[PDB]
RNA sequence: AAAUUU
RNA sequence: AAAUUU
RNA sequence: CAAAAUUU
RNA sequence: CAAAAUUU
């Protein structure tokens, strides 16, 4: 069919794009913008024989941790065995059938696997093998054990806790929101519940068993409408009793980066919820969260989720905490993310930093801190949207009851529930906010307590003592350390050694301004290399490697000298067609210089990374334009 | 990824529609809106049975005429071999290797094939056999013959033209434009090259010898430069002795449909130019062609080039026509496109209605027509654009060249040339508006010596004399027969029998309204749908689209062909309807829509041959939940 | 598609 | 991608 | 990957 | 399928 010549200038490009063999012959005589990096120490095949010497290390540590026997899931309340959905969409059942079925009974298998690496074979080649293998050995990205999955379970569903002092009046101090940026809730349901984002990947839950995209249909189309009618009939008791797999969940092994040391004690648990129950409060959760303001922009707010290092945020975290006072006389600067609180207080005007960490918040979480935030954030809605007070009202006895009560299977046939209220279940929406606010909750309660004197709760002892007897919350050990804070650092100098959401806060020099960066030591760089999240062809592993080291030094491994070159070899060592072919985005063919990571971290205005092959485009396009002027003299 | 639960639905409905098996399972049970159709006359295997026996009819008398010997070339000028262009882009020649080479010269070759059906199989099933073999036997889609080729050839090369007596104030009276639709050729040239439409899979033609997509970058990055510098140098002559493969055309014969009946004597010759000259003088005519006007914008245009049937266009040719005046007092109502008129002339005071065709028009094309053609839309340009006058005069006698004296292949390493500047070369961008522009100032000159009372020039024998002696036009056999217009035309009647571009006009009824349609005879139809201008889903397919562009063209208006087509609508499988194509195309043209579609009214989609297959795919139908509930 | 964080 | 037209 | 925040 | 016009 007839086309602009651009358009076939375009189509081609993008074919071309998909073409290995093509960019392979195109860019093979092409200038490289190499990265900046650190030498090879040894050859491909001795790298690869020391990551196999370490992975069968690790298989073997992996393998006796997962043998480890269990104790007993007698601290459970036990439901029974739950009858397989079967409501029934079209031409097939919601619970497939010969899935997740024991004679009629719902059913689970908790998969613990053993494992098993390209991210290793570079850390060989371009790392001293003794710092490698150490760091390998030390920690592993794995589904856990037995042993510590039903220890961690324990401790998160028997916790005693404290029942906190909470109004909606504290929580607007602590948790300040924009009322206009919360969505109109009194629109129709099926409008706001397509409005949400999700990972199509995830699980939906029972019954569905299987990924958010291959049951959103059943859900939007059968299951939703059936429980919005329960719900606006006031139902619902009857709806769980003919259908109870409507209404459970499933408590499941995080696959995480653990220490191989202790495999056999800790394992995380999450509840997987059903895909209709997670959806209709994520329009209240995924709004509540788009209104909530950060402790930059308003100084009351206790609040560190949604805050960025990029854009200035480094400085700002720096700006913020200096504002802080005596303590005593004058407010700290105290910011919370769930479990990671940043403290700064000043003794003789001198400012100190305390980064906290809390153990299995989860378990400490009481149910009157659930139940405060759930009417907090319905309230905030209906309060914008009186027309819809009664349906999202129900919908916030939903949310507590998810994250409080829901029952749920482990391994089998065999239903559980929590004995006790207390104890939030991760997983439900809202998870990160419930853990942030019982962290302000208690951080607003002990500076309370120093405004009234009681100036040696800023010491380890007391503070630890404080948080458990006043707040049921467990201080992590090493976690109370203050410190002094170099306040207006030097050219390469930190701010403390500590880190407050996994990171350092460093200031690095750009002409003779200060920009404030994320940074860590090499060792933990280097962790995070040899260890990835990774959930197959030469082609995608090699570009993975690309995206990898790309990532971390984005995250700040720009600003360690042995990160930049482990991740600059990586980089240089990536094939030009696999740099250049498209790909999933948000073509990527750029690399994290210094100074590009310095501008994202800096104010700057956003700019693209610099390009490895700078003539990529006009040597794939097979075309470069010349200026052709039609005013000439002839 | 993170994503909302709406983009997650749109993602799911795309794919769906790329699985044809699943779509079979979720349209199993759905509503089918069955077009009207006509009944099956025979089954599947007697069908498929008469049509390989009028194939194999067909192939044999396309053979005996394509192994007829053909006359000599000895009428065009030899230039004698070219070298194979040298030019190198990269790691590439230009002039691909192993390519158009014999000895290091350009070469070509002519391809006659014969033999060419799922078409005819469902003709067969559906209609009388007579009728279907009668049809399928007078005409066929077919490469040709040579000796065909090679007597067109002849015809176009060798013909006495006359020089129109044209001018920029003619050219304006009869062709107006509109000067602020012109584009700014001040602008620079990539830009503008960039911006011109061209068909991808067609020949880039010499050097390139691909299609213009695969040599879309030699064109750009290295072939126009070098052109450009040459041009702005006045050094055209210089590149033309060091690359002349720059500058050569392919003669080629056209695949059309043609009467078995002239195969000997018909084939039709055009040439395909190089895709770099083409690209530049493609600005000039396509901006031009923007411009343009049509007889029914402007009262003193003779252009129909950029008439449309749809949205009114129908009725608007009869409102045009009837402002016809008086033979001898008042100006008649003409309008060409290429070859094909329409006349309207007052004999009494009744509207009369000719509509005739030239005949190997493109040999009639006098070079001073060309030459003034190609002036008319180059001052276009430069008088609204006059900081760039110069480069578009130069790239204006590359255009006037191309038309005329381009040197040409036509089988093996010979090149030819036309003797004669006189005479179009069908092909070179301009082809239609050149051979519009021809006719329209014969039939002006026409109106001028009817106004001066010599109104004998309505006879045929007259006429006839009248255009091959002063205009060097031979009217085609039939195409003079004036007819009686039913200026106002009750419902279910035809304006006259005569076809204008191929189609009659018809009065359909709507209420009691009139709705001015395009409409042929049955055996029209059926000659089309067996004779196509061409994995059994895609096969599947092709017959579903053929079928619902042939309704909307007119098939509709007749009872038969809508009849026909109904039935090769309804017999394609639900997932062959539904399946993502080439632009989800699931509707079909019912009666109704197609007189919309002629009407003036506001354009509406087809109507859906399944209501429910956007919920069934989705798995999911919109139930609306109000949460300000009690 | 990828990085970090809880 | 498909229809008609020159 | 159960919910998520920030980023490319 | 050489240039094209109209349409889906």
């Amino acid at each position: 069919t007839r086309l602009s010549l651009e358009a076939m200038l375009a189509e081609r490009a993008m074919v071309a794009r998909q073409d290995l063999a093509g960019l392979k012959r195109k860019l093979a005589g092409a200038d490289r913008v190499l990265a900046p990096q650190s030498p090879e120490q040894c050859g491909r095949e001795s790298a690869q024989a020391q990551a196999r010497s370490v992975t069968s290390e690790l298989k073997s540590a992996v393998k006796e941790a997962q043998g480890l026997e269990h104790q007993t899931l007698d601290f459970l309340e036990q439901l029974g065995e739950y009858p397989v959905c079967g409501i029934l969409h079209g031409d097939h059942p919601v619970h497939p059938s010969g899935t997740h079925n024991n004679n009629g009974k719902v059913s689970v298998k908790r998969q613990f696997a053993a494992g098993v690496s390209d991210a290793l074979t570079c850390a060989f080649r371009f790392e001293d093998s003794d710092l490698v293998r150490e760091t390998a050995l030390k920690t592993t990205y794995t589904d856990g054990t037995w042993a510590g999955f039903v220890q961690r379970l324990k401790m998160q569903t028997t916790r005693k806790c404290v029942q906190e002092k909470v109004s909606r009046k504290l929580l607007k101090q602590l948790f300040p929101y924009d009322p206009q940026k919360l969505v109109d809730v009194s629109g129709e349901l099926s409008e706001l519940v397509l409005g949400i984002k999700t990972n199509a990947i995830a699980s939906a839950g029972p019954p569905y068993w299987r990924t958010k995209r291959d049951a959103l249909p059943d859900m939007l189309d059968c299951v939703l409408p059936l429980l919005y009618d329960h719900i606006v009939r006031k139902d619902l008791t009857t709806l769980r009793n003919k259908h109870p797999e409507l209404f459970l969940a499933e408590c499941k092994n995080k696959t995480d980066r653990y220490e191989v040391e202790s495999l056999g004690e800790k394992t995380r648990p999450y509840f997987s919820h059903p895909f209709h129950l997670s959806a209709l409060v994520s329009v209240l959760s995924q709004s509540f969260s788009g209104a909530l303001k950060i402790m930059t922009e308003d100084s009351t707010s206790f609040n560190a989720y949604g805050f960025s290092w990029t854009n200035g945020g480094a400085e700002d975290l720096a700006i913020w905490a200096r504002q802080a006072g005596e303590a005593g006389k004058k407010p700290p600067r105290i910011a919370c993310y769930g479990d990671d609180t940043d403290i700064y207080y000043r003794k003789d005007g001198k400012l100190y930093r305390i980064c906290p960490d809390f153990k299995q918040m989860d378990g400490s979480v009481d149910a009157t801190t659930i139940e405060a935030v759930v009417d907090y954030v319905v309230d905030a809605h209906v309060k914008q949207y009186p027309t819809a007070r009664q349906f999202w009202e129900e919908v916030g006895k939903l949310w507590v009851e998810m994250a409080t009560q829901s029952p749920f299977l482990i391994d089998g046939t065999k239903v559980y529930r929590k004995m006790q209220k207390d104890g939030l279940m991760t997983g439900v929406v809202g998870t990160t906010l419930f853990d942030t606010v019982k962290s302000a909750l208690a951080y607003n309660d002990w500076a309370d307590q120093l405004m009234f004197g009681s100036l040696n709760l800023l010491e380890e002892k007391y503070a630890i003592e404080f948080f458990k007897n006043k707040h049921g919350l467990v201080i992590k050990e090493g976690t109370w350390k203050p410190a002094l804070v170099n306040e207006d650092p030097g050219f390469g100098e930190l701010w403390t050694e500590q880190k407050f959401l996994g990171l350092q806060l460093k200031v690095v020099r750009r002409e003779n301004e200060k920009v404030y960066v994320p940074n860590l030591p090499f060792e933990d760089w280097l962790t995070m290399w040899v260890t990835p999240r990774s959930k197959e062809t030469e082609t995608m592993r090699e570009r993975t490697l690309f995206d990898r080291a790309r990532g971390l030094l984005v995250t700040g491994a720009v600003f360690d000298e042995r990160a930049r070159g482990l991740m600059g070899a990586v980089i240089n060592s990536t094939a030009p067609e696999v740099v250049c072919m498209r790909v999933q985005e948000g073509i990527s063919d750029g690399y994290p210089s210094y100074d590009w990571v310095v501008s994202l971290y800096s104010r700057d205005h956003p700019c693209d990374m610099p390009r490895v092959f700078p003539e990529a485009a006009t040597l794939i396009a097979s075309y470069r334009k010349q200026v052709m002027d039609t005013r000439v003299v002839i």
